[PDB]
């Protein structure tokens, strides 16, 4: 079947046969199938769904689409990883992968860019001039045997078809498919040849699933195609009310980052990195319970070996010696001045007296993503010096005029829409000050 | 609104406005919209669907992306144009055109190419080397004062927004949409400055939609849509479940148009030509009855006048004069060499004893598709030379092993499916032999 019987049988509602998505997936990577052809299938596939099998044969075509990664015997039992749906200011993985490599961890993590109003792993690390994301099978030996870690995206030699099925899919309404979502996941984790794998599932606003079953449901598909793909799965569901941590960007997460691995930053951070570093340790064998993995992934952030092994995977991915031990040693001063800056910088100030009850982070994420952080289309540049940074806590009692949300923009102003939408994030009310509510993070177990 | 949240509004059933649609056809003539989300954009209108306002602003906003025609004060009365929504091997518009023309009347057809399994005047066309189909506004001027009539396609002056999506639609399953059916014919129509329009709708195996309820439905869209946005419009729907006279292609089907020019060719094409050319004449009123203005469309088939105007409008559209002279007054067999050929023929032939109750059109426009008749992809070249010449009527009574069907094919043979799926195209029984019966012809007017 060619490209246009294909996409009327997915319009109609009809199943695609194995061979029919084998087809599809060869005509992406090979250019056959033009853009149009794409966005058609990719709409269709959202508004229409796929059954399991579907699901699981779209999993295989996307994994099998480039090359399978292979690695040293001895690293077998080494080889983890961790992946996210996807979250507001969730920057984990940039912490979490130098940390377990700190642990005598191997992390071959294939990630991604931004998706919808969520930001991802690849657009925050390029705000360190010189980062590559771009690396070969080869080359990610190389890496996995300096720094124990990578952090690389799809490429013609890494799940090809993700990558451009992605890039689409971040700009035409077709993020939030199930289907689409497991296979994306599931297709990068599976060329890795990891000994397990942890999945956060976020649920709540801002996230691809603001109700806790309906993110259940893919938490469970995840772990349930894994496992019949032979891959040991773990997912944890997890929410919040706020953002994680305090800043949103990517400069901005990148200085976050930085911080937690100094032994710092906030504590939802700190205790996120740990619950999944912890949860992942114990899946594959190398602790003995999630808590003994937690405090592990703990002591690698406080004794400077998370920071170094991160200085490590910088330098092997392209960025200067000279600037990645300028950044990894520098104080928070230094950092963001070698880092990306947004132009101009304003703060919004509290309308009234109140405990802060939440941090709404969807109108947060999607002004971002209208200033420069997010894309309209494939390809656009980012503006990684923008975004935001919460500078009061959630159960936090403050005064008004004081300041909540510095924006960092390189405009001249926050539209009225725009001002009002973000305004209207800051959930006040005359409740007493109460501790910030460490993530939720409940465990789904193969 | 950015385009990802305009297809993320209709994507989840929503209204677009005005501006809403305006800016996405904007987007589309500028090159912002990505074929991925002309793809997207175009699945979601398919399956979820538009409003009367919504399809009348799209068939505005179409219109206006490009010139508008205008046209010598002294023209306004003779403006005419035919249009259809598809059938196989339907080629009306390559003789009324210029039997038109011939009527004294003057027809500036903007046109199309393939669509799905359904081939497009243009693609026809274009099998006359030299042919071009691509004219300015001013050009087409001087092609109307010397022929009478031009048939052009879209271009960056001529309704580019049209041109992007038809091509879009043609291979991502988004042709058999009513709005979009409608805001791309209209859209043509109406820039031409037009006195009359006549949109020949058809039901039945030909058609777009096979079912008579949704072509009357177009038909009444077509119409009421064209009134309200100032067009003098009549539809005809016409039943019709095999393919207009006997050839499908589209060298062959120029082939046969220029017979009918001869006065001769296929009664039911010849019936077709002067029934929606009578219809046109009635509506512009230049005849007195339909019945007058199809005597008067005979009349220029009968005198070599129609043929006259066809061998100008190729001419002054890049045809070598020496060739379109040698084309036009040339035998059959002359024509043949002069036009490509597929370098192949095979016949198929009559399973038993049997009166022709049908040959069902579908199946075969569906093979003559996969060997070169039409794209998998936008901007694919055709071969011109493939196609199937029908060498029985319907209503006669065929012997065994007599031949019913030429097909013509560049590639290596028919296959074991595409075989198959011909020879079940020819419908045999036992009734008495009948005459062909001519085209079902239903004027919808407003
Ligand atoms: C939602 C999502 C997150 N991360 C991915 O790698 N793919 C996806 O589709
Ligand atoms: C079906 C169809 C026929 N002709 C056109 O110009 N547009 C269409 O959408």
């Amino acid at each position: 079947k060619q490209l246009p019987e294909l996409i009327r049988m997915k319009r109609d509602g009809g199943r695609l046969s194995e061979a029919d998505i084998r087809g599809f997936v060869a005509a992406v990577v090979n250019g056959s199938a033009q853009g149009a052809q794409i966005g058609a299938m990719l709409m269709a596939i959202r508004l229409r769904g796929m059954d399991l099998e579907e699901t699981s044969v779209l999993t295989q075509a996307l994994a099998q689409s480039g090359q399978q990664l292979e690695w040293p015997e001895a690293w077998r039992q080494q080889l983890v990883d961790k992946h996210s749906t996807g979250g507001v200011g969730d920057k984990v993985s940039l912490v979490l992968a130098p940390a377990l490599a700190a642990c005598g961890c191997k992390v071959p993590m294939i990630s991604g860019r931004g998706l919808g109003h969520t930001g991802g792993t690849l657009d925050k690390l390029e705000s360190i001039p010189g980062f590559n994301v771009i690396q070969s099978p080869e080359q990610m030996q190389v890496l996995l045997d300096q720094a124990g870690c990578c952090i690389v995206g799809q490429s013609e030699q890494l799940v090809p078809a993700d990558g451009i099925l992605y890039a689409a899919r971040d700009v035409t309404a077709t993020v939030d498919s199930l289907p689409l979502i497991t296979a994306s996941i599931l297709s990068k984790k599976l060329v890795e040849g990891l000994s397990a794998l942890v999945v956060d599932v976020k649920f709540g606003a801002g996230a691809v699933f603001p109700n806790q079953e309906q993110a259940r449901e893919l938490a469970k598909t995840l772990v349930g195609v894994g496992a019949s793909l032979g891959l040991r799965v773990a997912a944890a569901l997890t929410a919040m009310d706020k953002p994680l941590g305090r800043c949103v960007g990517h400069a901005l997460e990148v200085e976050e980052a930085l911080l937690c691995m100094d032994g710092a930053g906030p504590p939802d951070l700190r205790d996120l990195v740990t619950t999944l570093g912890g949860a992942l340790l114990w899946l594959s064998g190398h602790a003995g319970t999630q808590a003994q993995g937690a405090a592990r992934v703990a002591a690698a952030l406080d004794d400077g070996s998370a920071l170094g092994r991160f200085e490590r995977m910088l330098a092997a991915q392209g960025v200067d010696p000279g600037l990645a031990r300028a950044l990894c040693s520098g104080s928070p001063a230094e950092r963001r001045q070698l880092l990306p800056r947004a132009r101009e910088q304003e703060e919004l100030l509290a309308p009234a007296d109140g405990t802060v009850e939440l941090v709404r982070a969807l109108p947060l994420a999607l002004v971002l993503h209208e200033l420069g952080a997010g894309r309209s289309r494939a390809g656009e540049p980012l503006r990684l010096g923008v975004g935001a940074e919460l500078l009061v806590d959630v159960g936090q009692r403050l005064r008004r005029g004081t300041p909540w949300l510095r924006v960092h923009r390189d405009g001249p102003a926050l539209s009225g829409p725009q001002s009002r939408a973000l305004q209207e994030a800051l959930v006040l009310s005359d409740r007493a000050p109460f501790a910030a509510p460490l993530p939720f993070a409940e465990l789904v177990l193969p």
